[PDB]
Parts: C-alpha cells; structure tokens; sequence
C-alpha cells in the first residue's frame, strides 16, 4: 500500500484516501506576502517542562519519538487554539538533497527537513478520537535548515542506527524537546491535514517562523534508515514528504508584522 515511491506516492494516496483531494490538505505553500497578520492571536505557549519521552520507533514512513500523553505533562495552548493539546509525538519529513525535504514551503522555498510536533486536543479523551474533529489535532512545524549542528538533536541522530528498518524500536526516556526549538515563536497558522493518510482533515498547523539549522552530517544520519523492515532489500527512508497541496477556500494568518 502506500509510501513515497512512483507506484505509492502522494499522487495515488486518493485512490484509497479520497480525502486527499478534500477542501483543508496538508500541506500548503505559505506565501508570506499573502499572509495576513493577525492581531488578535495570542502568543504560543509551550510547555514541555514535564514531558516525558518513552520510545523512538521506526514505523516505515518516518520516525516517531513518543511521549506519556497520558497526563497533562507536555501540552500546547494559546496561539490560534482554545483549551489543552497534548504532545503525543514528534518525527520529521526529509529529503534526498539539502535543497528539498520539508512538506510546507515558504514562497515556494524548500526546506532540508521538517520536524512536526504532533499534539491532540485533550476535550476528547484520546488521539483516536481526536483525529476525527475537525479541531482535534494542532502540529507544530519547524523547519530545518543544514548549517551549524543542532545539539538537542543529536541524541536523536545517535540513536538511528539501532532502529534502521521498518517495526525496530529503542527505549528513548528523558529526552527533552525543548532543544528542539527556534528562539522565535513567530508563527503562520492555517486549518488543515494530517500530511499521510489517512488524510484526516483534523489539524490545525502552527508552522514557526524561524527554522532550526541542523548539520549536514545530522541530516546525513536521517538519510541512513530505511523504508523496509529487516532482511527486506534495502531503500533508503529519504523524501518521505507530501508536496504543496491547494490553498482552495483557506486563508493563512501570521502572528507577527
Ligand atoms: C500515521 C497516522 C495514523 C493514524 C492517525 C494519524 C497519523 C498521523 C499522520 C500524519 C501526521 S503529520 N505528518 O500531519 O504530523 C500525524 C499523524
Ligand atoms: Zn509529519
């Protein structure tokens, strides 16, 4: 079934995923000039002090760093949202080439990578459920650019190479992803999707102004997991990203001039 390749991409999801073709898909060109700044959207607030992470996991698509969603422990408020989203889990989408990799673009501007935190709205009980509002989920999008090293990744990176292939996971405990973070919460926000099937038009997107920068070699380490599962012919987990999708009836608000 489905993946990134020729015979399963982003252009066949539709077939069995007829949403992809719906009125609110992830994810979009943000055109910075079109963006219209909002006054009355409240800053972010983040607050990770408690999170606690528990596994990484490589689920054949990406890789998922999980949390204790649990409890009230890591959540996501104020912006464009009302009320208490959960961190649940963070991945990232990337590519092949430096020059591409990220899912949102910024007037047309790829990205190296895209990391998504993932939280889901703690008024319906649990992520299941959550997926099937239309304000169930907000993601966090940050962007990354390859320059200097990120140091809050490079516990990640470094323990890629004991989950290389599809279904391997690793015990992840105390990792802190506020080291994950640009020092500017600035942001674009827009009603959206989740960017794999199933599709689900259940997201608000929260994407940060200002990337984080990464090294070449910590990108480099992305670009060694792979698609497959153990024993299976290997293909490298690269370009694992849905490209722009149309803006139709959507408007993008901005939270700084
Ligand atoms: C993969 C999946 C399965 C069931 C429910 C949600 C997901 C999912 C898909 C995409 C994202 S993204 N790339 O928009 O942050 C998040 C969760
Ligand atoms: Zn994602």
């Amino acid at each position: 079934h489905w993946g990134y390749g020729k015979h399963n991409g982003p252009e066949h999801w539709h077939k069995d995923f007829p949403i992809a073709k719906g009125e609110r898909q992830s994810p979009v060109d943000i055109d910075t000039h079109t963006a219209k700044y909002d006054p009355s959207l409240k800053p972010l607030s983040v607050s990770y002090d408690q999170a606690t992470s528990l596994r990484i996991l490589n689920n054949g698509h990406a890789f998922n760093v999980e949390f204790d969603d649990s409890q009230d422990k890591a959540v996501l408020k104020g912006g464009p949202l009302d009320g208490t989203y959960r961190l649940i889990q963070f991945h990232f989408h990337w590519g092949s080439l430096d020059g591409q990799g990220s899912e949102h673009t910024v007037d047309k501007k790829k990205y190296a990578a895209e990391l998504h935190l993932v939280h889901w709205n703690t008024k319906y009980g649990d992520f299941g459920k959550a997926v099937q509002q239309p304000d169930g989920l907000a993601v966090l999008g940050i962007f990354l650019k390859v320059g200097s090293a990120k140091p809050g990744l490079q516990k990640v990176v470094d323990v890629l190479d004991s989950i290389k292939t599809k279904g391997k996971s690793a015990d992840f405990t105390n990792f802190d992803p506020r080291g994950l973070l640009p020092e500017s919460l600035d942001y674009w926000t827009y009603p959206g999707s989740l960017t794999t099937p199933p599709l689900l038009e259940c997201v608000t997107w929260i994407v940060l102004k200002e990337p984080i920068s990464v090294s070449s070699e910590q990108v480099l380490k992305f670009r060694k997991l792979n698609f497959n599962g153990e024993g299976e012919p290997e293909e490298l987990m690269v370009d694992n990203w849905r490209p722009a999708q149309p803006l139709k009836n959507r408007q993008i608000k901005a939270s700084f001039k």
